[PDB]
Formats: structure tokens, sequence, C-alpha cells
């Protein structure tokens, strides 16, 4: 009767709740995706048990085509839903079902206020102002694998000089923006999170690519269509926006 | 054997092709959605006949709950697909099936370069700089129906003084931006189209809300899942981006 929900630790979607006593159930966790799950459970009417994906991965294939991560938990029917910031992608959609996205995002520009810089093309066109992304992440990988001429050119500049314009992780990139003349190309959701906490920083321009986070279900799940309708209901009602404000607020 | 595809005239998605001789079939039409349809037909393997929605409407309900538009063509099985900039919405998803979105968009800010204005909250906070939207459109309707405090406040200012800050249509709003000190809140897709043709105009900040355009199918259609996978394939391949560049280029 109780649905098993696979998720992953990722701020502010899923986090351990602060407490002294050790905790044991769903009370261990908080965040946007926990609130989303609660709202879904009260629209569709279900009990759930949250279980962190044991390998801590979203889901990718190895050289043999074997899956890992939350995707593999779904494939193997060890979870009924994946409620997490799980990106809807071609290779994943072939092996699991996704709801329509509860959040849409893309790459944007994190910079400083008070500049004539107001576009990504306003960077590919010049060299005075430098730019990078987090090493080995989704954004860097976008630029590295791109065949769009303008982003290839931007990858060429980011990876030049021993890739010095890249950074180890998001926390490191934020500090490099805070302490140096540096712009972090990164997901709009993270930029929004950061600007809420740093008033001289802002997002520049719109989204460079587009993607969505959806709820994953095993193929054939009866919950996929139900959850899509529920997400759309929550969106129409403004509740997705309220939840995002609660967890991104600064 | 031939699929009937309902669509709607909407620049640059679906337009009549320039010619002197009268035309008669799919050759009558061009645009982003015609290119999308061609690509879909070559992935999934189908013949199609394009037919403009006779009432020229996307699809809404009247007081009795009766549908019109492309949505009604699908409900009544007078079309097999709707390939058009058809917004995925709660009320529509209950009566037709949608693919995952081939385009995601939202409301943003169309302004001028060279200002410290870099956010929507950078407007709700002040009064010197004014702002509006197209009368009776999706963007104005967002603000009018919103219960988000900041957008309610923004609706209060837009509709003040006999609603003078609103405009009749997008073409009129563009000219009012070109000839006056005026910012048009409008869909990011239209802003992108306009900025490609006006170099002193730019998008300010990111997206205020989020929505997607999807391919509509009658409920139960076998094509829904096929088309979602196909769109994701095209996106992964960069072809959706190439098509958007072709039709938005300036
Ligand atoms: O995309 C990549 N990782 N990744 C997913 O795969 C997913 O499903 N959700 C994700 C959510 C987040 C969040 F922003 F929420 F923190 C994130 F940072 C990464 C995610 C990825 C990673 C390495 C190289 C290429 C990639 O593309
Ligand atoms: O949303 C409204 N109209 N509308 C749809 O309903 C849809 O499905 N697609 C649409 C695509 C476009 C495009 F930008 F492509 F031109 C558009 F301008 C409008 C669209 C709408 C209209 C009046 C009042 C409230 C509304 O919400
Ligand atoms: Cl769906
Ligand atoms: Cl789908």
């Amino acid at each position: 009767r109780t649905l098993i929900v696979t998720t992953i630790l990722e701020e502010p979607y899923v986090m351990y709740r602060k407490s002294d006593k050790p905790l044991y159930g769903n009370d261990r966790f908080e965040g946007y995706c926990l609130d989303l799950l609660k709202e879904l459970s009260n629209i569709l009417g279900f009990l759930y048990d949250v279980k962190l994906v044991p390998d801590g991965k979203y889901g990718a294939q190895n050289d043999k085509g074997e899956w890992n991560g939350m995707v593999k938990e779904l494939i193997d029917h060890r979870a009924d839903l994946a409620v997490a910031p799980l990106t809807i992608t071609y290779v994943r959609e072939k092996v699991i079902d996704f709801s329509k996205p509860f959040m849409t995002l893309g790459i944007s520009i994190l910079y400083r206020k008070g500049t004539p810089i107001d576009s990504a093309d306003d960077l590919a066109k010049q060299t005075k102002i430098e730019y990078g992304a987090v090493r080995d992440g989704s954004t860097m990988t976008f630029f590295k694998k791109s065949k769009i001429s303008t982003y290839e050119k931007m990858w060429a500049f980011m990876s030049s000089r021993q890739q010095s314009a890249l950074v180890k992780n998001s926390d490191e990139g934020i500090q490099r923006v805070l302490t140096t003349d540096y712009a972090l190309l990164m997901e709009s959701t993270s930029i929004e999170y950061v600007t809420q906490r740093n008033c001289n920083l802002t997002q520049i321009g719109g989204l460079i690519d587009s993607k969505g986070y959806g709820v994953g279900t095993p193929i054939g799940s009866p919950y996929r269509d139900k959850i899509t309708i529920a997400i759309l209901q929550l969106q129409e009602e403004g509740k997705l926006h309220m939840m995002k404000e609660k967890w991104w607020r600064g």
C-alpha cells in the first residue's frame, strides 16, 4: 500500500533536517521535493516511504548500457516514484516514464550589476570579459558537447589556458564570483538561489538551453498521467511558485 | 494512412508562404511548426495533411464547458495531431494528450540596454519606471489572475489610470517600445524575436512564469509517447535549436 519513493540529497530539493536526536523515517528529510511529494500525496491519495538512492546517483549508463542511480531503482521496480530534480532526457525517457516537468530551467549567466553585458552573445563576441562553468557538470558538458557554433566558440575559450576558467563545484564557483572578477555559467535555478543571497549578483539574459525536472516512474506506471495532471494543478494554483519561494528565499 | 494535422496561423510557427499562383496543399505553409512536423514525420514515418483550425482558436471552454479550437478538433477526432504553439495547461491536459514540450517559454521583461533595471522585482519596488503588457493576452491575464503578492501589485500598477500602460496587440506594443519609454512584459519567445530585429532592445532578467508548447493528440493516441521521444531526440541533436534560429533569426 505504501509507495517507495527514491530521491537524492541535493540542496534545496532534498536535505537532512537539523536535529540532535537521530531520526528514522520521512521526518529525516525536508526540502522542495519533500513538499512536492506531500502535495502530490494529498491530491492523488497515497502513503509513501522516502528512500535515498543507495549509490547517490541520478542515473546514467555504463559502457555496457547498464543503468545506475534512481533510474535503475525504477527500472528494477525497487521504487515506485522518483521525486527529485531528475532531468528529463532522451536516453532516460526510453527506459522510464516521466511526468511533465514540475520545474523548468536552463543555463544562464551569473554576473554583476552595472555592466553593458546583457547576453551570452555579448560574450562570444569579445575577449576582455572572461567566463567559465563548474568543472565536469551539466553546464560544462553542454558547452563541451555542443555543435552550435556560438557555444563551441565559448567552449574553446572556457577550456583554453589549461581550463583555468572552470571550477571544482558550485560552492567554489560562487566564492570565485564573490572574490574575483568571474562569471559562472550555470543552471538558472542555482543562479536564482545565489542571487537571493547576494544582492550585487544578478542573472544576465535568459536561458541558453532548456530542460525540465520530472517525476520518474517505471514504464507503464499508472501514476505517470496522474502525477502530470497533479503538477499542472499545483502550477495553475500557484503552489509550485510558493514552494519554490519557500526553499529559494533569501 | 495520412494523418490530419490541425494548426493555426501564428508567426513564425505557421505562416502562408509567399507566392503569386494560388497554392493548395501543405506547400501553402511554412514556419517552425511545419519544419517540426517534417522532422517528426521522418523520425516516426508518417504522411500528413495540414489543415488550419476552422475557427482560428487554440482551444478554450465556454460557460457550458464546450471546447472550441484545435483542442475541439482533437476531442472530436477531426485531427490526429495538433502541431502548433499550443500551451500545455491543466484544463487541456484533462481532455487531450500532450507530448512533452518542444518549446519552453515564459514571461520576461523587454526593455532598453544601459539601465540598472535587471529584474521584475526591480520594478514592483519602484514607480519612476513604468510597465505594461498586451491587452487581453496571456501575459496580461497572468498578472490579472495572479495571487502572488508581487504580481498582484504589478497588476495594480499596470491596470491603473484607465489601463493606459496596456496595448492592443504585440505589433502595437513593439512600436510603443520603439517610439516611447515603454517596456512590454511578454512571452520570452516574442522578446527573442523582437530583439533579433532591434539592437537597442534586450530581454531583462529571466522568466517570470514557465510554460511549454506541446503537440496535442486525442486521448489515448498511440502517437503521444512516440512524439515525446522524437522531440527529445531532436533536442539532444541540436535540431530544435537550429529550427528556432532559422525562424527567429534577425
Ligand atoms: O545533468 C547532470 N547531472 N544531473 C542529472 O543528471 C539530473 O538528473 N539532475 C541533476 C540536478 C542537479 C541540480 F542542479 F539539481 F543540483 C545537478 F546539479 C545535476 C543533475 C550531469 C552531471 C555531470 C555531467 C553531465 C551532466 O549532464
Ligand atoms: O494563452 C493564450 N493564448 N494562447 C494559447 O492559448 C495557446 O495555446 N497558445 C498561444 C500561443 C501564442 C503565441 F505566442 F505563440 F503567439 C499566443 F500569443 C497565445 C496563445 C491566451 C490568450 C488570451 C487570454 C489568455 C490566454 O492565456
Ligand atoms: Cl505526460
Ligand atoms: Cl509524455
